[PDB]
């Protein structure tokens, strides 16, 4: 049960959200290897945001999934994230951060796993 | 000094915010063992989400606690935050996900504990 | 590459945002040793929160670094962001948390680090 919370400086539209949770679908399914109707995805547009001396378009992108990753799928999912921020958003690649967390514990629907 | 940030995808009004709030006093005391007047809560109502294939009403609470949790506190907190989100926002119990995390240090009052 | 979101339930302007950027530039780079280009700074004013009994002007900084911090850096990180945030927002002190945590990963620019 991954969670991605989705951090953009730019205004999201009905478009993009739905073009970038189809990305997070497939990642989560192809390069996580877990179901992709249980990644729960947040869209934070329009978010006032500062990095590398501007505000201009940037993005924030986090990553949250329960025991950690295999060796080489964060390198995968930054790559597929990184180039669909910038075909939705057109926010270029050094201005898109994709951070990689861990909970220690996670509820669904009443129970923990 | 924990923290809980409610992420729903329904607008919360007064009532809503008010109502939680105290359930998470309430926890934060009679679970965590923790002081009710510490926990600090933030609300993100009106976000968009995907979640199992839809965006539909659906939630996302974050717990971050320092020193971590007892060995049954997070599949209590878990029930409890739960059945309060169902309801006080009508959001299903399997569109809801509790996440548990535990910072490196906190800081308050210009302090760290 | 640092990230430091900042949450207040006070409305932030320009002025403020501008002074909290570069605050968290100057501490980016002379406590943490970084450069101040690399830290991404998010800025979620107007939150509604509760803490301590009351929805009164209250602050919760969430500081992300790569490899955690030195052992007097979050001190001093935490005496900083307080007095700035008091400074700027008008919030006390003693209404105001900064937690500190460390991702697994972290990519910018197509790649991680």
């Amino acid at each position: 049960m991954p969670v991605i919370q989705t951090f953009v400086s730019t205004p999201l539209d009905h478009h993009k959200r739905e073009n970038l949770a189809q990305v997070y679908r497939a990642v989560t399914r192809d390069v996580l290897g877990k179901p992709e109707d249980l990644v729960m995805m947040t869209f934070h547009d329009s978010t006032p945001m500062h990095f590398f001396g501007s505000t201009d378009p940037v993005a924030c992108v986090r990553v949250e999934a329960l025991g950690g990753y295999g060796p080489s799928e964060p390198e995968k999912v930054t790559s597929i994230v990184t180039a669909a921020i910038t075909k939705e958003c057109g926010i270029v690649a050094d201005r898109i951060f994709v951070l990689y967390f861990s909970p220690l514990h996670c509820g669904w629907n009443g129970t923990n796993f």
